């Protein structure tokens, strides 16, 4: 039975949602789409909606709507944003234009956390462990999540934390999502692997430990100096495998700088906090930690438990090499959201 619905303007975005919905109010905006934080009355929880903006408005918008819902409708992990619900106004594939996903509401985002509570370093174990685990689950349905940074993490006051994608290309509480970027992605280095989501927990646990951005860099030029001060420059053999010639010739033609020994950067951290940090925070990144690698690491011997690591059921990719016209996305999609089942 379709619910009734009601229409709310709220900071220029028109919200047309189950009456379920209540009390809408504004999270973040951008061109893709907006969210707001809500009161669903069914269940007595605060939750997130997002509504995307004109999803079918061309091929890519299209194409990344139904990559979105398709990825959230498979994602069942605690440490990974799920789907809750999906709706659209619409009674018909004629009249289908928009496309509504519902989330549970997590307290914050992991830059407001740090604005209230101290993060001891056991804190920091339990905050990074949620990601890798999260991340463990994400890489194994063969996803690179490419966007990880303080904004995208949900956390709790119980400092739970989930993974999720805000997708809504918002530029200047301002995170720049090049701040967290491998050098090998952000460059356009080689074909890249899904380590690159671990250069951006190293950033991220660096920044938990110290209270300040690791490499806040003003442009990719800059970004990429910061960098390579702390890690140093490419030697001879990750030159080689930087098989873009253009980007390789960038590279060899900039001052060698040193590799920082981190045990005299991060003063006072936990030895085993720093090891981990190295062991992310590799240039090269078939030297990479893995996720589930980084799991077993000693820094997370109070959490780890290899029984309750799990990976995802397998995920079927093969929409991403179609070349469809919009309207076949279009009903793709619609196709998805009334098949949607919630959780129980
Ligand atoms: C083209 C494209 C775009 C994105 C993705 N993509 N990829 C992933 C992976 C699996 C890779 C991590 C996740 C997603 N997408 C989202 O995470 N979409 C956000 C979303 C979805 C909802 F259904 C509802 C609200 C949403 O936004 C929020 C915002 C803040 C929130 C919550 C909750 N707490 N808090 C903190 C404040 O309290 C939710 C894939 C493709």
């Amino acid at each position: 039975e379709r619910p009734t619905f009601y229409r709310q303007e709220l900071n220029k975005t028109i919200w047309e949602v189950p009456e379920r919905y209540q009390n809408l109010s504004p999270v973040g905006s951008g061109a893709y789409g907006s969210v707001c934080a809500a009161f669903d009355t069914k269940t007595g929880l605060r939750v997130a909606v997002k509504k995307l903006s004109r999803p079918f408005q061309s091929i890519i918008h299209a194409k990344r709507t139904y990559r979105e819902l398709r990825l959230l409708k498979h994602m069942k992990h605690e440490n990974v944003i799920g789907l809750l619900d999906v709706f659209t106004p619409a009674r018909s594939l004629e009249e289908f234009n928009d496309v509504y996903l519902v989330t549970h509401l997590m307290g914050a985002d992991l830059n407001n956390i740090v604005k209230c509570q101290k993060l001891t370093d056991d804190h920091v174990q339990f905050l990074i462990y949620q990601i890798l685990r999260g991340l463990k689950y994400i890489h194994s349905a063969d996803i690179i999540h490419r966007d990880l940074k303080p904004s995208n993490l949900a956390v709790n006051e119980d400092c739970e934390l989930k993974i999720l994608d805000f997708g809504l290309a918002r530029h200047t509480g301002y995170v720049a999502t090049r701040w967290y970027r491998a050098p090998e992605i952000m460059l356009n280095w080689m074909h890249y692997n899904q380590t690159v989501d671990i250069w951006s927990v190293g950033c991220i646990m660096a920044e938990l430990l110290t209270g300040r951005t690791l490499f806040p860099g003003t442009d990719h030029i800059d970004q990429l100096k910061l960098i390579l001060r702390l890690v140093g420059t490419p030697g001879a053999e990750l030159l080689k495998k930087i098989s873009s010639e253009s980007a390789r010739n960038y590279i060899q033609s900039l001052t060698q700088m040193p590799k920082m020994n981190f045990a005299n950067v991060f003063i006072g951290a936990n030895p085993l906090a720093v090891d981990l940090l190295e062991k992310m925070l590799v240039l090269d990144s078939d030297k990479r930690i893995t996720a589930a690698q980084a799991l077993a690491h000693a820094y997370f011997a109070q959490y780890h438990d290899p029984d309750d690591e799990p990976v995802a059921d397998p995920y079927d990719q093969s929409f991403e090499s179609r070349d469809l016209l919009i309207d076949e996305w279009k009903s793709l999609t619609y196709d998805e959201v009334i098949s949607f089942v919630p959780p129980p």
